[PDB]
RNA sequence: UGUGCCAUA
């Protein structure tokens, strides 16, 4: 802080004028000490003169250097958001230069501005602040290469990328739905825990759901076709995702979403059905096998349950089958724990069972007299586990 | 008996 702001003590003198700071030149110190910074913020919400707003806009939004090192200051970084916004409230003459100026500084620095701790939060104010004409030019100073992986997988960047795709038209950002596509690119974002979350981010906005009711006709054809070329590479790798320890949340929401039912069928079909016994013991997929149970189509159901039942031979000395085998293992618990679930909520009528122009209430009759026998027959050793205990639990919940 | 991320003074 600059000496003739400080008083006797060494505090921060208390009847300073914005004014004052602003003649001086000595901006620079006060937004990068705390309270120098909280003063100038404060300062900054109250009536500005003309001229203010001319000084804070040379001095903080004018010269890149002095923007950029504002822009990664702990403390300057509100200050430069907020004359950004001051910025874009003030229609005189000069508008357009500031705000073209703007664009030029960060497009320049794109890529380091998004890595930065705090001036990643410059990026996404401008991005949903700035006029859109000028927004969409920022994401255009996207990198397209390595940087955009380091981009989506960073604690801070990540952000920017779902802001983006949050304020953004499709149209702008279409290289990222085609960059994450790609399968060595998808395999490392998806695998990693910032970037699961961002290819889901841009899986819901890509999603013919209620919220995208607004678009023309148009969009919704250019998100449709975003959305076909990114499933087509999820579905491909689906196997690897599902047994991932952050991609398998990727493909639970696929699977879960009734405005991706085309895409779940096809997820069940392609790395789900006939591994299911094998899926169910995993750590990471079992949960989507859960998934895929309570949302298949009843068709698919069907095969998922006769699978389980009926889909593979019993251990030759033994005589445990699958069902056995999940019914006891620390993942296949909860499958068969869902499958029960499933069944009991169909049979009294918390659940829906006409589908396909059928009710298929027989089925799920079927399916849990089987699972009835089985847990009656085998009550004495399920009752030695939480599990089994539930499951005799559900059982008995139903029969009153 | 079984997994994540949601980040600035």
């Amino acid at each position: 802080l600059p000496t003739w702001s400080l008083d006797s003590n060494g505090e921060m003198r208390s009847r300073l004028s914005l004014s004052e700071v602003l003649d001086s030149g000595d901006l620079m110190k006060f937004a990068v000490d705390k309270t120098g910074c909280q003063f100038l913020e404060k300062a900054v919400k109250g009536s500005l003169t003309s001229y203010q707003k001319f000084q804070l806009f040379e001095q903080v939004i004018g010269r890149k250097d002095d923007f950029l090192k504002l822009s990664t200051n702990i403390f300057g970084n509100y200050l430069v958001q907020s004359v950004i916004g001051i910025s874009l409230a003030t229609n005189d003459d000069g508008y357009t230069k500031r705000q073209e100026k703007l664009k030029n500084f960060i497009s320049s620095q794109m890529t380091d501005m998004c890595l930065d701790k705090f001036a990643c939060y410059v990026i996404q104010s401008s991005l949903q602040n700035m006029d859109l004409s000028l927004a969409c030019k920022l994401v255009q100073a996207l990198p397209r290469d390595a940087r955009l992986i380091a981009i989506c997988v960073d604690q801070n960047a990540n952000h920017v990328i779902q802001k983006v795709v949050a304020v953004i038209p499709l149209k702008n950002w279409e290289f990222i739905v085609d960059f994450v596509a790609t399968p060595e690119h998808l395999r490392q974002i998806c695998s990693d825990k910032y970037g699961c979350r961002v290819v889901q981010t841009i899986i819901e906005k890509l999603t013919a759901d209620s919220m995208n009711v607004d678009l023309t006709s148009a969009a919704q054809n250019l998100r449709e076709r975003a959305l076909q070329r990114l499933m087509t590479s999820v579905t491909n790798r689906c196997q690897e995702l599902a047994t991932n320890e952050y991609a398998n949340y990727i493909i639970q929401h696929i699977v879960s979403n009734d405005d991706l039912a085309v895409y779940r069928e096809c997820i069940i079909e392609k790395c789900l059905m006939r591994n299911l016994l094998s899926l169910s013991q995993e750590k990471f997929a079992s949960h989507v096998v859960e998934k895929a149970f309570l949302h298949a189509p009843l068709e698919l159901l069907a095969e998922m349950m006769d699978e389980i039942f009926d889909g593979y031979i019993p251990h030759p000395d033994t005589g445990k089958d699958a069902l056995d085998i999940m019914m006891f293992h620390q993942f296949g618990n909860y499958v068969v724990q869902c499958m029960l679930t499933i069944c009991c909520d169909a049979v009294s009528g918390r659940r829906q069972t006409k589908e396909g122009g059928y009710d298929h209430a027989i089925s799920f009759q079927d399916w849990l007299k089987k699972l009835h026998s089985r847990v009656t027959k085998e009550r004495h050793r399920l009752s030695r586990f939480s599990s089994g205990k539930k499951m005799i639990e559900t059982l008995a919940n139903l029969r009153s």
